[PDB]
């Protein structure tokens, strides 16, 4: 029945649950279909080999490389299965020229060629454990079949549609299991005639489009009809139909925005699906805007043409998804790249058929070869959305397929885009294959089931740790209001309030000689009456977010940082804020979290010696007046390579962490100089500025820590292929992105539950066993009709982790913090919404309750 899907936008336009939207387990049920997907003119190449016919496309590639020197797959059989062989795929998809047989235009004299190496394939494929999901159709079209009979606007080409099919099951035998008819039907009707942006036509009027697409409907209508006539009593493999499909949200969500979209699919999706299931009737949609131009099927055809189809084969990619799509049929409507929301609308919509996607993947640039990050993640959501369809919106999907195992030509952007799973070099007369970044993961899936629970993955039972630090973090509090905090503060369970006193308000001018003591005063009450209230505050003295760095005007304009005054200039601040605020403080930091990409390098040197000079004052002056621990606070968030297994993303993963991590650290926690990478690096590429340490100035910095304050919000990727002009930095050699697949923020800050754990384990392997913190780690707000949704996984699944190290691997910890405890002082991020001037605990503030009061899961 028809109509009903216009349920599926509303009822997938509120997410159930995070854990649904983001499904970090599950598995595939038993019989799930695998395969990787291949093109006719993407691969093979060559047009006088062996006898092979013309092509449409090699007279679109003189004037709109060539397929005439393609990556040399058309004789060997061993090339592909090497790459199958690896992936292990159970399934193997590509697709048969027309020309290749029957280049004539009136289906002459096959050649037996092209036919022995299909069958070489086919018989190869049977040993390795592989079977085929062949496709009659991807974009081609015979010459000869094209002059005479003028395209696909003639009739008489479906006749042509059909005699072929009559070999297609006898040249490949009965084991083909699976087969699609004719590959995105709408891409070779509209663009492929009226437009003209594919192979066949100049121009042409959209009346051309919609007999085109016609035509091909009916060349459907020929080719199942035959099968359940001849072929199917020594059979009972499917054939089916694949159709590419774009998904559309509404711009406002109204009543006829969403009949709009709904409509929208119709011109695209509904086409060809609408009269191929439910009734054989072109959708009434069309009938009404379309006055006369659309042609329209007769008593005798409509019955003809009813529930033709099996399964709904199903097309995703870079084929007109923010690609080549006419603008007329878009209805001024957004595009979204979703499947879990789609494969429901299919279901619904042609009374729950099967589904198996024929088509899936997405693309990279043409100067990658090595990393294909884009790739890796891009696929790994589409298969997230698979699954999420079969677990939580009960479609029944029995495969899944992957887009270009090799590298070819997309027909309308030339080699400058790359898609294959294997990359090939354009310099090579051999075509040798090389593995990649894709083809890896890949592999690490189909032997698991999809994604099982993991050691790693799957909630582990602790406790936790006695004597265990907390608190809450605003590094932004407004210095009357000591009241609201300490009543908060109170029901939170907090002993280590964590703030800091923006030095900046504290020295008006940066001197000792005045000072306003309303806000010195401030602290010493609130940090008493903390005491009195058991809480023993973190202290935090300098911020990276602010117009003048933290300092006063005056210490501002003259070389904020890279005086080397201004580091005594920091010192008898440091004196200020121990010598009265030092008795009620037992855990200490100078410099809260530094940026360390935008910050001057010569200026790097100074911070650096700031902390030396201020930790040792209060270490041989006031120490053993007033026992305490000092240390730093640094930016620690974790670069994850890309692709675990390449090597390069790895040595990349350093000099970007070092710089920001080891940059500070290095000289504090390590030997006492700079990382060893990121002084190659400036040496290799002859730009130095960087200073060096002297032998005095060595001893200063080093030891001068007795904890370690790790910082961590997300968790980054890092990439060493240049991508993008615009997002590469060059100077480091880094592409910085971000995984999609992951639960995302509204402000698109990523949640990694793992990302705490390597980091973790990451600076006690450099740095030594010492005790560890967790200085700064929060999420935003999301969803915003219940905005406990992001947050019931993130701290849930962070501090998991965290006890994780402490269990399995070994890593030390003392405490673990949480961000911003208000939204006032920190936008988006606040945990108690201010509110009509108002703070009210969102429901996550009784999870991170319960956590707190019971110290950790309740164990055994």
């Amino acid at each position: 029945e028809p109509g009903d899907g216009a349920q599926t936008w509303a009822r997938f336009s509120r997410p159930p649950a995070p854990e649904a939207a983001g499904l970090f387990q599950g598995t595939f049920p038993d019989g799930f279909l695998w395969a990787v997907g291949s093109a006719a003119y993407q691969t093979e190449g060559g047009w006088q080999q062996h006898g092979k016919g013309a092509s449409i496309w090699d007279t679109f590639t003189h004037h709109p490389a060539t397929g005439d020197v393609a990556s040399d797959s058309y004789n060997n059989v061993f090339r592909d299965t090497e790459a199958l062989r690896e992936l292990g795929v159970t399934h193997y998809r590509f697709s048969i020229s027309w020309a290749r047989v029957l280049p004539n235009g009136s289906a002459g004299v096959p050649n037996r060629e092209g036919l022995r190496y299909y069958r070489r394939l086919l018989e190869r494929l049977r040993e390795l454990g592989v079977q085929p999901v062949v496709t009659l159709y991807h974009w081609d079209l015979p010459q000869r079949l094209q002059d005479a009979y003028g395209g696909w606007a003639n009739r008489a080409l479906a006749d042509h549609f059909r005699d072929y099919a009559e070999l297609c099951f006898r040249h490949f035998g009965g084991q083909v299991k699976y087969w699609i008819t004719i590959d995105n039907p709408y891409v070779v009707a509209w663009h492929g005639y009226a437009t003209g942006r594919l192979a066949p036509g100049i121009r042409g009027s959209p009346r051309l489009g919609y007999l085109v697409a016609h035509n091909l409907l009916l060349a459907h209508a020929k080719v199942w009809h035959l099968y359940n006539t001849s072929f199917r009593p020594t059979q009972g493999g499917q054939v089916s139909i694949a159709l590419s499909s774009h998904w559309i949200n509404p711009r406002r969500m109204t009543d006829h925005s969403i009949k709009e979209c709904q409509k929208s699919l119709d011109f695209v999706l509904g086409w060809f699906a609408k009269p191929v299931f439910i009734d054989g009737d072109y959708p009434e949609s069309m009938k009404n805007n379309l006055s006369s131009i659309l042609p329209d099927f007769t008593e005798s055809e409509k019955k003809f043409i009813k529930g033709t189809a099996d399964f709904f084969a199903l097309c995703f990619g870079p084929t007109l998804s923010f690609q080549l799509l006419d603008p007329h049929m878009k209805f001024r409507q957004l595009e979204s790249p979703n499947l879990r929301q789609l494969l429901s609308w299919i279901d619904l919509e042609f009374n729950h058929p099967q589904i198996f996607i024929v088509e899936n993947g997405w693309f990279v640039s043409g100067t990658t070869k090595r990393d294909d990050a884009k790739y890796m993640y891009y696929l790994k959501k589409f298969i997230m959305e698979t699954l999420k369809a079969i677990k939580l919106d009960g479609v029944d999907v029995i495969g899944y397929t992957a887009w270009s195992l090799m590298d070819g030509f997309e027909w309308h952007r030339g080699y400058s885009i790359r898609r294959g799973l294997f990359y090939v070099d354009f310099l090579s007369q051999d075509k040798m294959l090389l593995p990649k970044s894709s083809a890896l993961f890949y592999q690490k899936l189909i032997e698991k089931n999809g994604f099982p629970p993991l050691p790693e993955n799957q909630p582990l039972e602790g406790t936790f740790p006695c004597d265990f630090a907390w608190g809450v973090v605003d590094n932004y509090i407004q210095v009357a209001a000591i009241q609201p905090q300490i009543a908060l503060l109170q029901e939170m369970h907090v002993t280590h309030f964590r703030f800091s006193l923006d030095w900046a308000l504290i020295l008006p001018l940066g001197n000792q000689s005045q000072v306003n003591h309303t806000i010195l005063q401030y602290y010493r009450c609130m940090a008493s009456e903390l005491v009195r209230v058991n809480i023993t505050p973190v202290v935090a003295l300098w911020q990276p977010m602010a117009p003048n760095q933290g300092l006063p005007r005056l210490l501002a304009r003259q070389g904020a940082w890279e005086n080397p005054y201004t580091a005594l200039a920091f010192a008898e601040y440091a004196r200020l804020c121990f010598q009265e605020l030092g008795h009620h403080v037992k855990l200490w930091i100078t410099m809260n979290e530094p940026y360390t990409r935008n910050m001057t390098y010569s200026a790097g040197h100074n911070l650096l010696k700031a902390h030396a000079l201020a930790w040792h004052v209060y270490n041989e002056k006031f120490r053993h007046a007033q026992n305490g621990k000092i240390s730093i606070a640094l930016q620690a968030d974790w670069i994850e390579p890309a692709c675990p297994f390449s090597q390069k993303d790895k040595e990349v993963a350093e000099r970007v962490l070092e710089f920001d991590i080891g940059w500070l650290a290095e000289p504090i926690f390590g030997s006492g100089d700079y990382p060893w990478v990121m002084r190659d690096w400036l040496n290799q590429r002859n730009n130095f500025l960087l200073p060096y340490f002297t032998e005095d100035e060595k001893k200063l910095i080093q030891g001068t820590f007795d904890f370690l304050a790790l910082s961590h919000y997300t968790t980054i990727l890092v990439d060493s292929e240049k991508e993008d002009p615009i997002k590469y930095n060059d100077y480091l050699e880094v592409q910085e992105m971000t995984d999609i697949t992951w639960l995302n923020s509204p402000s698109q800050v990523a949640v990694v539950p793992w990302g705490l754990r390597k980091v973790l384990n990451w600076l006690k392997f450099k740095y030594g066993d010492l005790p560890m913190y967790i200085i700064s780690n929060g999420i935003d707000d999301g969803l915003h009709a219940e905005d406990d949704q992001l947050r019931v996984y993130y701290m849930q699944n962070y501090i998991n982790e965290a006890l994780k190290a402490h269990i399995l691997d070994g890593i030390n910890l003392c405490g673990y913090f949480a961000y911003s405890f208000n939204d006032r002082t920190a936008p988006r991020f606040g945990l108690y919404r201010y509110a009509a001037d108002q703070f009210e605990p969102k429901a996550s503030m009784k999870h991170y309750r319960k956590i707190i009061d019971s110290n950790g899961f309740p164990g055994p």
